[PDB]
């Protein structure tokens, strides 16, 4: 809308920003990436060199230095199964041309963030590879027996949040080196679809699953300040069941955090020792926009309907929103603009 | 040897005891796995059903009520890369059959370490299996060229130790379930390779690899009386890994293990390749807890089966200086002082 439609419908995606210039691709948009110039009289989606890596899901992506990063996300193994990918590919917008990195995450990607800080992409939170990928290799192998399907199901569902063991590692990957180090670790827990923002030498993290079914309303805080990363729990947001797929960006010096869906209720089932705290409950879409704004949290406005898993742009010291998905799991094309003049919200689509 | 030999040269292998019975296979063994009834007059190894995984080095095995679970390892996937793999597989010494459980453990286990307690199977430590399987995945596509392996190996070897993510976290298996979950976590860091030693509501984590050609002096104790202590460390500055672990008469043995003299002063002076150009050396050193060094092996030894047996230290098989796997067995006893039967 605010941009021209996506040319498909496109939820579970990714994007970056390199000045004027926007890139978006993957989620259900499968191999194909557009780029827009946002200062083009005549604004259009332009098709680039497809993804050579398969579709991919709940990928990441970070502009550093002139070229675009991918960052693993959820597609097909070569035996045909869904699995999280560990992997690294990188786009040069000089030559519209891909190529795989010879690089190995220590974890699998899938409902991580990334952020840039000081020229390299650091990734946290996503599910465990391992528990993820297996959960798909005892469908394939239950086929049509629904016994064995219930079985599955519910061995995996009735665990702990800890049991799941979503990344609470901090990682940087090095674009020049191609090497990926440990850069630190939640004094907490990881989650699978926060939403990041990062300005200078803060980031936070927003939201989020803590396990399968099971979101958190926290707000984290990575200092970068010191010497020393400092991680800070802030108040939290959505409260009280959080959210996860939400949007973020950064206005002025006010976070924005809009949107998300989640499992009503489902905190309080948990806390009341249900592990599969989002059993019978159906999903919901938030229309909620907060606005961090000297140092609190407010409900500031609302989009006009709910949305998640979508791409979170900063433009124009706006927060852009490309695509998403809505009620019904429905994938959308538009985009919205949610700017603070303060210390209040307007939000264009 | 105070076993009869092992059937085949045995290093990287596994086993349990039960009650009078030992049961080792795997390593170099490859898919075999034998029995043997210490109350014989006639010792003998017993060959039983070969495990289906295919071979696999460094895994694990606990014994937990009337069953063999054997855990993760390396070997070969479908394509015939060497990786890491996060299995379980339970043999029934009953029926004298295995099989693969629908089990998927939270992290590739090879270097880890295995005890029992309370009925479950606690597991820590072992490799990264992204940064493990990777490598190979990488020599495979390098091929025959010279420049790509020297690259592979530049970037592999030049990382701080916390760069590997060996896996600190402490796992349980519940055979009643197959179910994996999160036990704990150390406050220190992981390692590969560490000697393992239970004894009721404690449990002792002795050096290992704290990276590829690094190796800690650190002796870890967790008490589920869950607290983590650092005890002393033995086999300062350097430490080994593979060693063998027990407890005698009270006291804690660690014996044997290999290591890289020197290699933590070249990690300490900033060279992370800390063990570049040297050759390992298998340590002949028995060392008692009270660390002082008590008595020697006859020979260098790491990377065999340590298994309790009459208040003592049986250690079965193993790995020599050179690479050469042996079949002997040796019993280390504790008083207040130590005696190798060989």
């Amino acid at each position: 809308s605010v941009l021209p439609e996506t040319p498909v419908p496109f939820k579970s995606g990714t994007g970056a920003i390199d000045n004027d210039t926007v890139y978006i691709g993957l989620g259900s948009a499968g191999t194909a990436w557009y780029k827009l110039d946002t200062q083009a009289k005549d604004k259009k989606w332009t098709a680039l060199a497809a993804f050579p890596g398969g579709p991919r899901d709940q990928a990441t992506s970070a502009f550093i230095d002139g070229n675009l990063y991918v960052f693993g996300g959820i597609g097909k193994n070569s035996e045909g199964l869904t699995q999280v990918f560990n992997d690294v590919h990188k786009y040069n917008p000089k030559t519209n041309s891909w190529v795989k990195l010879m690089s190995h995450a220590p974890m699998g990607m899938a409902g991580h963030v990334t952020f840039v800080h000081n020229g390299k992409a650091y990734v946290t939170g996503g599910v465990n590879q391992n528990i993820f990928n297996g959960y798909f290799e005892d469908l394939n192998e239950a086929g049509k027996d629904s016994t064995a399907i219930d079985k599955i199901n519910a061995h995996y569902f009735d665990k702990k949040a800890e049991d799941y063991f979503f990344n609470k590692f901090l990682l940087s990957f090095d674009p020049s080196t191609q090497q990926w180090s440990y850069a630190g670790e939640s004094p907490w827990y990881g989650t699978a679809g926060a939403a990041v923002v990062n300005k200078g030498d803060k980031t936070w993290l927003i939201n989020g699953e803590a396990k399968p079914g099971l979101r958190t309303d926290a707000v984290f805080e990575l200092d970068f300040t010191g010497n020393n990363l400092k991680w800070n729990k802030l108040a939290p947001v959505s409260s009280p069941d959080g959210v996860a797929g939400g949007f973020a960006g950064i206005s002025n010096d006010s976070l924005i955090f809009a949107g998300g869906a989640g499992f009503k209720g489902s905190r309080e089932n948990y806390q009341n020792g249900k592990n599969y705290a989002h059993e019978g409950l159906k999903k919901s879409y938030s229309t909620d926009i907060h606005l961090w704004h000297n140092g609190k949290w407010d409900k500031s406005g609302e989009l006009s309907q709910g949305r998640a898993y979508g791409v979170s742009l900063p433009w124009n010291n706006s927060l852009l929103i490309i695509g998403g998905e809505t009620a019904g799991g429905k994938a959308v094309t538009d985009s919205v603009l949610i700017t603070v003049k303060d210390n209040k919200v307007t939000v264009q689509n």
